[PDB]
């Protein structure tokens, strides 16, 4: 995508949780559950505003567990809309990828933090179990249950969320990837 991103509508991704995104880099949060995507998916270096995922709806399965290669469920999938950022400064371990090493430590292209705020967390990571691998993909927000919350500052966007699935640009990307 333009900038360099990198902004696939499905594909294989890793998974952690955070607790935090009440002022989230889209500038606006959502009632539902919700997650952070890592900087070279999201469209935006921290401090740049929204990115292009900002608002997008994505339904995540986990399939495996990086900790324990026996484990094999249960699993679940949930949709969630991204309204926050992962950023390659913060978590290099998960969300490190960079145009010049485009895969996390790993071994995934795209991360998705998902946020425990609003529950979306719990709801898919079995407890003893939190970091997984699995696969994405874009979905409607009809998929999605809640309500965006207001903008934090001007500029927020969550305008994904009535987009045509990328490739398409909505909030639009800022800046260029992380090199």
């Amino acid at each position: 995508a333009t900038g360099g991103y990198v902004q696939n509508p499905s594909g294989s991704a890793s998974f952690t949780m955070y607790s935090g995104c009440g002022s989230p880099a889209c500038g606006e949060t959502a009632s539902g559950y919700t997650a952070a995507m890592n900087q070279l998916s999201f469209g935006a270096g921290p401090g740049a505003g929204a990115g292009d995922a900002c608002g997008r709806c994505f339904a995540l399965t986990g399939t495996a567990d990086p900790y324990s290669p026996s484990y094999t469920g249960p699993f679940h999938t949930i949709v969630v809309k991204v309204t926050d950022l992962c950023p390659v400064a913060g978590n290099q371990e998960w969300c490190g990828q960079t145009t010049s090493n485009p895969n996390n430590q790993h071994g995934e292209p795209v991360h998705f933090d998902i946020c425990e705020d609003t529950g979306g967390a719990g709801a898919f990571f079995p407890s003893g179990h939190g970091a997984l691998t699995g696969t994405y993909r874009e979905v409607s927000c009809s998929q999605w249950s809640g309500s965006d919350g207001s903008p934090l500052w001007t500029g927020a966007c969550l305008s994904g969320e009535s987009a045509a699935n990328w490739p398409s640009t909505a909030c639009g990307n800022k800046g260029t990837a992380p090199s």
